[PDB]
């Protein structure tokens, strides 16, 4: 009756759409060992900025009985928080409401969440939760999902997308998640398939659990699907915190800056790192590590093609991307999935402004019939594009090896890098050393008493007169020859100079990379 | 490629637009076989390792077999007359078909069975002018269809399910396929006709442990990002995601366009009314009986295709002997479509 | 069933709808001295240049009846067509249709004309023909007139708009 009347039945009203699916549902969510949609909004977002909007929506289809209850949020909580000072947008999926089910207003209100967003220029975090369609809503479902994707590709390199899968993701619910830049995918609770086991089953035969099928270890390391794996929902949380702490909120912002390594040096030990014999491998990070800030390395997609290796780090506070090739795995080969995995990252990278820091060690692409008929053309020329599209800084350091097409793909200076350094264990080639000793020495090896000696003689003279960093910086390819210790100082200064830099392209609607 | 093009040599063609091989005489890969055999053991020639067949059938890297040099030059010169010379032109307008009749044949090639399939570009050609279709990627994904053809003169683009390979499922090489495809169209200045006949994604475990989910996702971000003129026709099925994925409204098309016989629903009837009636069928005194009425009734009240004309979301069902004049008229008004996307360096598409 | 069948079904839908709110009410129009919303529309058009959209469109709210009645084109004529040769955008309210009120879904129609008319760059005609807001409708009729205003708002100076 009264206003103060009003304010009591607004709260009893406001208090039941907080119990979710109700007190049954929660403790069952809990049992499966993950946590409520608003438990997790709770963790991810700095305390008391989250701001609730459509809170009171309610579904409007009335088939199959969906005239007979009450859907609290329709299933999801959308809204626009705060995390270390900065505004984001943020949806949470209810699995307690019909298995977290996409109806036509939970679509709706995630849609209006993107397209506000985007508007206001601020990243978007989704965490998914849902069984899929709520099949009860037919067309409506899929008109849904229809319009959050287009949504998620109006947006892409706008704002940066991020994922969180936290429970089930199954049927189209998947695709929103693959429009989105990064997909943290949480250990045991979190599953993604388009089709699932029992479909399979009927249809192929194949018999397989929903973990073998879709896990979230499954795609971080066989799919290339999924960019982090958290061991649970807190560690989820911070994960993307500690991400987005990298990311400027929009494209027109340079990326934050913090907590600044000002020192100059490199440590005497990063002379200790590669071995001796260049036949033997080494772990690229170890390099990595004692050129970034504080020795600081946050690693993408490091169960997938780990013959590559990418992440986040910072110089002078600065954030950077790293793509660098992993001698240890593969003998540090380029391939079909270490192409995608690193030349998407290079666009993300670009998109969103920040530089890209590339270390070279790679004898070529791997051999193989299946890499030829996978299709190793077509995606090895992603990365070709993805770096010679970037106007973002770039800087590359030659460690050891880089023959033939790898040499170019890795960030070289005819693809537009800014500065090309080489270490003096650098090894450029048109191709590997033997392979073209062979061909330009053909007739002398052939002709010869002792075609081995003879052929293993050019080979030593070829890699001591051909294939030493010093005839590319001859001609300019390479910048600098440099001693490792001076490769942070190096990095430092030139980045400090390409802050400014402004790059052109033709005006296009957009390109045409190969697919 | 008229030849050999092996090493790096390989990228400049992948990085073009198109593809033409010639048949016997045409090799392609990164590696050759000696190279393969030292390190991984395998024995292949080159012809099996990278001839035009293998790149026009296997890999996906190549959109034409030429027969030879000369039918190559011929190919070239007929694919030109299709597109505009750069991006800021409309494509050229040549040989108009002004007729508006679609011949009455066209009620002949559904099957009455809809478990059966039928060739798609017996539909595509009674659409298009003067019966032409220029068929892109004709030995690869066969389970989707794309080409260039005319309207009234004026370029089109087609991508169409084919229901005779696969079911018309899409899947990782379809998605592929088209999504480039498209993303071509659209760069260009192309109109896009798209022709739906899909019950969804090719299920299996190689899918999605082929990434499935990033692959498919490209022909989502293709249509949505595409601001040419997008027509839609609506055959027979179209469910779940591969609706979505094939033009719909929701993702930006201009118009849609059913027939009679679209079958527009949230996932096959057949398993969705197994969900949706799970308590009903196991509490019958028959289930058999009761689940194969519930799934007759549920096609004929929800999956028909006048639900979702009821919501806006298909502009017209129509008789299939209107779809040229549709297509028509549509692209007329289209002719001055301006659409504006958020300003960004560029995306970042699924790869 | 086949899809001749299917086709002579879809005729018998289309004819439904083209009844409009029924021979009682069409004649009652026209004693009022008021054409139809399909007359004025085959006059004002290139004779066969008409193509409409959202024919099938049918209204969604449930309150005070409205379950239990279908409402043809949910009081509306959506559609593009030619006037000397030329693109024009048109809607047509259909009075016979609860007196041309405004549903939810009517309005999603006309708001979708005005968007395409923007988009496409061609003028827009309406033809109004209304009691005003369908009251059963609630505050989703206003949802709809206000949507409707901002795309008016909208072409203003981009596309001319004239109303009859
Ligand atoms: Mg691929």
């Amino acid at each position: 009756m009264s206003l103060r009347d009003k304010i009591e039945e607004l709260k009893k009203i406001e208090k039941e759409i907080e119990q979710g699916g109700g007190p049954e549902k929660v403790e069952k969510q809990h049992r499966a060992g993950k946590l409520t949609a608003w438990e997790r909004l709770e963790l991810l977002l700095d305390p008391g900025t989250f701001v609730e909007i459509d809170k009171f929506v309610e579904h409007r289809n009335t088939y199959f009985g969906l005239d007979k209850v009450k859907l609290p949020r329709d299933g999801v909580i959308t809204g626009v928080g705060e995390i270390n000072g900065r505004k984001v947008a943020v949806f949470s999926q209810d699995f307690t409401v019909m298995g977290g089910s996409l109806g036509e207003m939970h679509a709706k209100k995630i849609v209006k969440l993107l397209d506000l967003a985007l508007k206001m220029g601020i990243p978007v975090i989704g965490i998914n939760d849902s069984g899929g369609a709520r099949i009860q809503e037919g067309v409506d479902a899929l008109a849904g999902y229809g319009e959050i994707f287009l949504r998620n590709t109006l947006a892409s390199g706008v704002v940066p997308q991020i994922t969180v899968i936290a429970g089930p993701c199954a049927g189209g619910a998947v695709y929103s998640p693959a429009l989105t830049d990064f997909i943290v995918m949480v250990d045991q609770t979190a599953r993604m398939f388009i089709t699932g086991p029992n479909v399979i089953k009927a249809v192929t035969g194949e018999e397989i659990s929903q973990e073998d099928l879709g896990g979230a270890m499954v795609h971080n390391q066989k799919s290339g699907n999924a960019h982090f794996l958290a061991d649970n929902d807190e560690k989820a949380m911070s994960l993307v915190r500690t991400l987005l702490s990298y990311l400027p909120s929009n494209n027109a912002e340079e990326p934050p800056v913090e907590d600044p390594d000002t020192s100059l040096e490199t440590p005497e030990d990063i002379l200790d790192i590669l071995p001796d014999n260049p036949n033997k491998g080494y772990d690229v990070r170890d390099v990595i590590k004692r050129v970034v800030d504080h020795g600081e390395f946050f690693e993408v997609q490091p169960y997938f093609a780990k013959n590559i290796v990418i992440g986040f780090a910072r110089i002078q506070g600065k954030t950077v991307g790293i793509v660098a090739n992993q001698p240890s795995v593969l003998a540090g080969v380029l391939d079909i999935d270490s192409s995608d995995k690193a030349a998407r990252f290079i666009r993300f990278l670009d998109a969103f402004n920040i530089p890209i820091l590339t270390f070279v060690d790679t004898p070529g692409y791997l051999p193989g019939v299946a890499q030829e008929h996978g299709g190793i053309i077509r995606h090895g020329a992603k990365l070709l594009y993805a770096y010679s599209e970037a106007t973002v800084p770039k800087i590359t350091v030659i460690l050891r090896k880089a023959y033939g097409g790898a040499y170019i793909a890795m960030g070289s200076k005819h693809l537009g890098a800014d500065m090309v350094l080489a270490w003096p264990s650098a090894e450029i080639a048109v191709m590997g050393p033997e392979g073209a000793a062979n061909i330009i020495f053909k007739r002398e090896i052939e002709a010869s008493s002792n075609p081995e000696e003879t052929r293993r003689k050019l080979i030593e003279e070829y890699k001591q007169q051909f294939a030493n960093p010093y005839i590319a910086a001859s001609r300019g390819y390479v910048d600098m020859v440099i001693d490792p210790r001076e490769t942070r100082k190096y990095i430092m200064r030139a980045l400090e100079v390409c802050e400014t830099k402004v790059e052109y392209r033709p005006k296009k609607k957009h390109g045409n990379i190969p697919l």
